[PDB]
Parts: C-alpha cells; sequence; structure tokens
C-alpha cells in the first residue's frame, strides 16, 4: 500500500551539512542497495547509469552505491554485482559519478568483500577458495555445498591479511578515486568479511588479527589508517550493523556482546578524529532491520545510542524509517542533533524522486520485493516511467548493456 | 497585483548548466540589484548577509551582487552602496559568500565605477572629481550641480586609464577573490563608466582609448584580458545594455549605432573564447527595460539576437520576463538553446524564494518600488517574514549594522 507522509521540507532534513569536504543540501540518503544489474564482468551498466542518475536530482543528495567488489577474491555472488578493481570498472563508474555530480549531488562507493558466504562454485571458476578470518560456514548447508564442489572455506594467512590492506583495498581505493567517487565506504556489516573479522563467532585466529577484541578489530582499523593516508580520512566511511543476525552472526548471543565489539571500534575511530584524522561518517543499521530482513521489537536486543554517545562526527542511520509515518517521529528525533543523516533503501527503489516526495509529503509508491534481485530492467528503471508507458515484456528482456 | 504563473519545473529552467567552472542547477538568476543597505563606509552589513542568504536556498542558484564600488574614485552615490577595495570589505563579503556557498549556490560580484554621474558633492568630500572618458554631463542640471560646488567632471588622463586596469580593477579583483566570489562582473551597462568609454556620445578622447569604435572598446577589452590573467577567464562576466537610454545614453540615436558598438565587443570576446580564454558569461539587458525603467514596445529600437548569433557561450538575459506570464512564452523561447540564463530582479526583491515559486507555479508577491532604495530593513528583509509578524515601525528603524 502507498504510504501517506507529512512534508519534511521545514525540518532538519533540509538543512545543509558538511560531510568530509562536501556539503549535502538534504540529510536524506540512498544507502547501499544491491540490485544485480551490473554487467557479467562486473563493469557498471547502462541501466545503472540511469538508475543512479534518476536518484540524484535533488541537488546535494548523497547516494551510496550498492556493494561493490574490491577484487576477484572479494566476489562470490551468482547475480551480477559491480566491481571497482580494474581500469574498465573505474572508467564506467566515472560516467555514473560524472552524471550524479552534474546534478550537484555526491556519491560514496561501498567496498564489499564476501568472505565465508562466497558461493563456492562461483569462486571455483576463478580458481579461488571462499576465504575468511577463520575456516567457518554460516550453516551446515553452506559447508556441504562447498565440500561438495571440493572448494571448502579457508582461513586467510597473516600475509594474505596484509595483502588485503596494501593490495586489494589499496587498489580498490585508487580505482574509486579514478572513478570520481567522493567517498569509499568499508562494508563492515551484515556478516561479510570485515564483520567476520570483528566478531568472535567468525574469528578464532591466533595471529595478530584474532584472539581478543583488540586483535579482531585490528584489520578494520589498519584499513582505516592506511586508506586514510591514500585518499584522506575525509573521503572514508564505514558501515556496521551491531544488532544484525544476517548470515548467522550471533550478535547479542555471541561470546562478546555487540555493545562491546562495536563501542570498542567506534571509540577508536573517535580517537583518530581527536587527532585530526576523523573519517567522514559512520553508517549504522538500526535494530528494526537485520540485513534485508525486518526485525520485530520483541527481538530487538539493543539500540545504537552508544554510537551517538561515543562518536562526535556524522552518523548515517537507516532501517524502516517510515514505520511511524506519516509523522516521522523517530526520524525527527534521530536527526535533531544536527549531525545525523537518515537513509531509505527499499522506498528509494520504487521512488527515484524520494527526496522530493519526502520534502513535499507526496504519497510513496510501494516497492516490489519480487524485482529487487532479478537480472533485467523490469522493476528497476521502470519506476522512473509513467505507469502506462511501460512495456513490461520488453523491459523483462532488457538486460544490462555497456554504457553507450 | 499578484502574478499568476505556470510551473517551470519540467522546463529548461531546471536543467543544469556549467558556467565557468561551476554548475548551476537552475537557470533562474538574481541579477545585480542596488538596494543601499550597506554600511556607511561601504562594508557589507548584517541586513545584506541575510538578504543574499534568503535567496540562495534552491541549491545551485547563481546570485549576482548589487553594483559594488571598485575603489574610492568609483563611488558617488548618496545612498550607502557596498565596496570591494579594502580587506574589511572583503572579510565582510566573505561571510556572505560563505553563507551562499553553504546552500550549494554561487555568487558573482558586479564591479561598478560611476564615472560622470558621480554626485559632485559626495566626490568632493573624498577630495576627488567626478571622472569619465571625456568631460561630459548627463544633463545641463548635472553640469550646474557640479560647477556649483566647484567640482566639475574631468577626463581621465591616459595614465589614469592605465591605473584603472593595473591598480583599481586589479585590486578589486583580488579583494573579490579574498572575499570568496565565484565571479567578477564588469559593469559595462546603463551609462556608467565602462559604457561611457564604449559609446561616442560619452567618449570623444583623442588618445588610444577614443576616436574610433576599436579605441573606445580598448579599455574594456584591456580589463577583460588583464583580469583574465589575474582570476582566470572562467571567473569573469560582463553586463551590457545595448538599447538602454538610462543616464542619457543616446543608444540608437548616437553617431554609432549600438548594434555596431556591441557586436564589435561581443565578437572580440568570442575570438578570445576561440583562443581558450572565453569568459564565463555575457549579461545583456533586454530592450523591455532601460536601467530601472520599463520601455514600451513602440520605443524598442532593436533586440539582442546579435549576441546569440555572435557569442557561443553562456548568456544571461533579464528584463520584465513576467510580461507574458502565466505561460512564460518568451522566457521559454529564450532558454531553448540550452546556454541561456534568465534573470529576475524586481520580483526577487519581494520573493526571496523566487526560484521555488517559479519552479512550482506559486503566485508572486508584488514588489514595492517605494522601498527599493530606502536606508532601512522595511521592504528589504521583511519579505522573508510572515506578514503578520512584521513590526513595521521597528523595521523602519532597523538600519544596517556590522555583521555580528
Ligand atoms: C534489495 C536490498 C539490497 C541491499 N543491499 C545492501 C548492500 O549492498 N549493502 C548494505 O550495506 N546494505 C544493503 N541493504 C540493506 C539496506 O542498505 C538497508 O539498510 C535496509 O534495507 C534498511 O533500510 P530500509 O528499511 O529503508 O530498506 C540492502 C537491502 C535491500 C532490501
Ligand atoms: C531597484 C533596482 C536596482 C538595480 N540595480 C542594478 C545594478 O546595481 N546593476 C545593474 O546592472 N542593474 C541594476 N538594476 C537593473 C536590473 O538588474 C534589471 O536588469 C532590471 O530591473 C530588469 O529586470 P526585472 O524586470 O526582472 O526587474 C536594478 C534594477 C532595480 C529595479
Ligand atoms: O550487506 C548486504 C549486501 C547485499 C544485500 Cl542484498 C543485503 C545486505
Ligand atoms: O546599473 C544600475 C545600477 C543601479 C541602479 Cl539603481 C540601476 C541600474
Ligand atoms: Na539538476
Ligand atoms: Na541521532
Ligand atoms: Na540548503
Ligand atoms: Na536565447
Amino acid at each position: 500500500s502507498s504510504v501517506k507522509i507529512s512534508p519534511l521540507k521545514d525540518s532538519e532534513a533540509f538543512q545543509s551539512i558538511k560531510v568530509g569536504n562536501n556539503t549535502l543540501q538534504t540529510k536524506i540518503v540512498y544507502p547501499p542497495t544491491t540490485r544485480f544489474r551490473a554487467l557479467e564482468d562486473h563493469t557498471p551498466s547502462d541501466l545503472q547509469l540511469q538508475y543512479y542518475g534518476d536518484r540524484s536530482t535533488f541537488p546535494g543528495t548523497l547516494l551510496i552505491t550498492e556493494a561493490t567488489f574490491v577484487s576477484p577474491q572479494a566476489s562470490g555472488y551468482e547475480g551480477a554485482a559491480p566491481g571497482i578493481w580494474t581500469d574498465k570498472h573505474a572508467k564506467a563508474w566515472k560516467v555514473i559519478t560524472d552524471k550524479v555530480h552534474a546534478n550537484g549531488s555526491f556519491v560514496s562507493t561501498q567496498l564489499i568483500f564476501l568472505g565465508r558466504v562466497a558461493d563456492p562454485a562461483v569462486m571455483k571458476t576463478r580458481g579461488l577458495n571462499p576465504v575468511s578470518a577463520s575456516a567457518t560456514y554460516e550453516s551446515d548447508a553452506a559447508k556441504e555445498a562447498a565440500e561438495a564442489v571440493g572448494n571448502p572455506v579457508r582461513a586467510l594467512t597473516t600475509q594474505e591479511v596484509k595483502d588485503l590492506v596494501y593490495e586489494t583495498y589499496t587498489n580498490a581505493a585508487q580505482k574509486a578515486m579514478d572513478a570520481g567517487f567522493d567517498y569509499i565506504e568499508l562494508h563492515a556489516a551484515h556478516g561479510y568479511l570485515l564483520d567476520q573479522f570483528l566478531q568472535p563467532c567468525t574469528n578464532q585466529r591466533t595471529d595478530e588479527y584474532g584472539g581478543s577484541i583488540e586483535n579482531r578489530a585490528r584489520l578494520i582499523l589498519e584499513l582505516i589508517d592506511h586508506l586514510s593516508t591514500i585518499v584522506g580520512a575525509d573521503k572514508i566511511g564505514i558501515r556496521i550493523s551491531p544488532w544484525a543476525t544476517f548470515q548467522n552472526m550471533k550478535a547479542h548471543k555471541d561470546t562478546v556482546h555487540p555493545l562491546t565489539t562495536f563501542s570498542y571500534l567506534v571509540h577508536e575511530l573517535q580517537q583518530r578524529a581527536d587527532k585530526g584524522q576523523g573519517i567522514a561518517y559512520i553508517s549504522v543499521v538500526e535494530p528494526r532491520v537485520s540485513g534485508n530482513v525486518d526485525v520485530s521489537e520483541e527481538d530487538q536486543a539493543g539500540d545504537n545510542e552508544f554510537v551517538s554517545k561515543i562518536w562526535k562526527g556524522v552518523i548515517l542511520k537507516a532501517g524502516n524509517y517510515s514505520y511511524d509515518a506519516p509523522e516521522f517521529k523517530t526520524l525527527k528525533e534521530d536527526i535533531a542533533d544536527k549531525r545525523t543523516l537518515v537513509g531509505f533503501s527499499r522506498y528509494f527503489t520504487s521512488n527515484p524522486n524520494l527526496v522530493w516526495k519526502l520534502r513535499d509529503g507526496i504519497d510513496l509508491v510501494p516497492y516490489d520485493r519480487n524485482t529487487f534481485y532479478s537480472d533485467n530492467n523490469y522493476g528497476y528503471n521502470t519506476f522512473s516511467m509513467d505507469s502506462e508507458e511501460v512495456d513490461k515484456e520488453l523491459e523483462i528482456k532488457r538486460v544490462p548493456s555497456a554504457i553507450e
């Protein structure tokens, strides 16, 4: 059903805010949203160019790209997700960032590394194993699938971890700059690689990268520090989902509670800020959502207040913010401190002009879960067309093609 | 009466355009509009800071400041107009440009030099004469007023003309950069100094700066060339009013027709553009308006088509654009070539959110000529308040004060 909403025009959501070196004119953000409309070699597509373009029209909006692979070893989806490790990737992304910039808006690329959840068959075709902090699986079924194709998950060696910092993420960061991205965002959420390092259920290492809270965080902070020297701290963000149980993270049931793990990390980030190396923003997933799954209040084991108490900089929050529409009471409380951005993922898929809709209180078009992850233009760029001009069968046939 | 208008949202007026090194998100511009709310020593005021601030809220709008004196010799108004020749001027203007920039918008400062119309009593207090290309007056009454105070107008010497280029305008340009202006605009319109040099009714010099079309244009093009090396051509604009008879310019009745004078100038500018030194924009006053005076179609002796035929770059047109409201037929024709901006001066005085009003077709608030040039806040910043919250008598008493 369509969502009735009150206008946010006169609210804090339309007061400017400096994020790193850029100033946003709205605090409404499009968070990273995997859609699988890249090309098969992971170069961004014609569809993506229009998709991000359509969402940049309120000048000074921040868009954050869908999860984007830092390297071949970082991949592992069956669907076609984009990458940022070759010149070809960067050149195509640049067409997209150019287009977003021409509307006066900004773009962060979220750098992902799948880790233990990488599809073992997909990785095998690259001649690679699924890798992680430790040799674990998100489920018995995951274990069986990998062993069935003779491609079991394996713990990265200490040298391989070093290579992530000085090769994989370094090159990705450089390509991202070539591609004209305003920020790079470390994906440390939702049970992917960096989250796997952070929490004890997924990291039982006995080298310097595991065995204590501090050691588990070491890789992430090494990435922060090293990439800060490469691109500048002002071009860096990071996403965490302290409460999420997506991809079998134990969260509040782990042997170390998320409040401990993530307060450690956030306080280390603030100490860097106190030294003049403060990153641009911390992105946090509100406990209403775990990955792409809504969570009942009964199952919510905590909140993200600690992030606001410990970190003094910009925070981006996302997770079913329309749950108290039309009045947006929570959203309004959350942005009242004047350093908080609010993200809408799902509704941005069906409302390319979402910032405008929220500004003037225009009914939201419902989203279509059925077409979140399909391989063609239907349910993708079709939301920018008038309903009656859409040729469904043609659009289902429209797969991603090269930009121009 | 309020002006009914149709929405311009879907029109060319809300397509982005690069002007010099910046990209505007609207083609609606606020043209230079003298209001006399500066401080008495010509430092910009608290009132001005809010005034320009209020007009910058549609992100990516270009604002052009009211005429701003390049030097003491450039002044000559009884009212309090701003300057840009001291550090104090620049520091105060910087607070204003900072504020406009924080909304994602841009600002050009129009650099004026009064010349032969400078008030002789005002100039006398500075120990200066009114100066010009030649010793002429706009009227017999002007002549009598100057001679009565023993301060007659005098022709600048050749060396003084050189000083304009390498001292007066150079310093003004440098202060403007210190002040964070995105552009500087040479005021070559409305019978002020540069216009006085351009046209034969006001320039009868026998040195290199007069005696032919080419010589009369020499100063202006010397300014263009020299300031291009100082601030970059991309930060330069110029205003001309070929058809205007403001301050007794003969225009179509002069011994050289404006089509000749101004086509010469514009073609020289384009030749600079062909060499990679193209200035940011040419601002032209449409023949519907002469200075601040509306002109009947009967008295219109020509149009500005020649500017579009000769110049390939950005053009800004202004002059009673609402005359064919609500449909805006002329405005729409004029911006159809995709390189043209359209300016609204008078309606911007009474509608600080004019870009927003034009975007969504909101009735325009009528302007108040009575308070165009008065010395206090009434009829100035009061248009940003709700009608019933305005304490008239208090506001009439509110004169400009120091920023903070
Ligand atoms: C289809 C879909 C794809 C998503 N892809 C990503 C992603 O690539 N990276 C990420 O950090 N979160 C991803 N998310 C999670 C969202 O960014 C977001 O946090 C979540 O959907 C809650 O916000 P919402 O209620 O406005 O949708 C995705 C969510 C959905 C529904
Ligand atoms: C009160 C007032 C002050 C003005 N000041 C300037 C000025 O300082 N410099 C300038 O080039 N034109 C000035 N103009 C002329 C305007 O920029 C503009 O060209 C004219 O008003 C026509 O546009 P409009 O019909 O939208 O008002 C002024 C006009 C008015 C009415
Ligand atoms: O972190 C992520 C990444 C992809 C998806 Cl579909 C959901 C969450
Ligand atoms: O060029 C100008 C300058 C000031 C005024 Cl009021 C009108 C026109
Ligand atoms: Na735009
Ligand atoms: Na908050
Ligand atoms: Na703003
Ligand atoms: Na035109």
